């Protein structure tokens, strides 16, 4: 089955953004959404997760692994999950550590 997981990033104490994305394109788009995430455009940010982005739902026929909290107003970042796999796990690990080498608080939840 497929496995996708939605997270959302906050440039401050205002309605943050929220983004779905399969495991397979969470890797990238993480990588790439934490170099973007340097800056606090609402342009750039809007145009980078609607471009990443493409609003759709999770098939009878897969999964979402979980979703992703991280506001950058509060400098924490907390990553819920759901019956998943050591697979996977590696790339929310390795995902969530990240944002602490930039200065943030990485929490899991199981």
């Amino acid at each position: 089955m497929t496995l996708c997981a939605m997270y959302n990033i906050s440039m401050a104490g205002s309605h943050p953004t929220t983004i779905c994305v399969v495991m397979d394109r969470f890797l990238e788009s993480f990588s790439e959404l934490y170099d973007i995430i340097d800056e606090n455009d609402t342009d750039v940010m809007m145009d980078f997760i609607s471009r990443f982005a493409r609003t759709d739902e999770i098939m009878p026929e897969d999964k979402t692994v979980g979703f992703v909290v991280v506001n950058a107003d509060k400098k924490l970042m907390s990553v819920s999950f759901s019956d998943i796999d050591e697979n996977m796990k590696k790339v929310i690990k390795a995902t969530a550590e990240k944002f602490k080498n930039k200065g943030f608080k990485v929490e899991t939840d199981m």
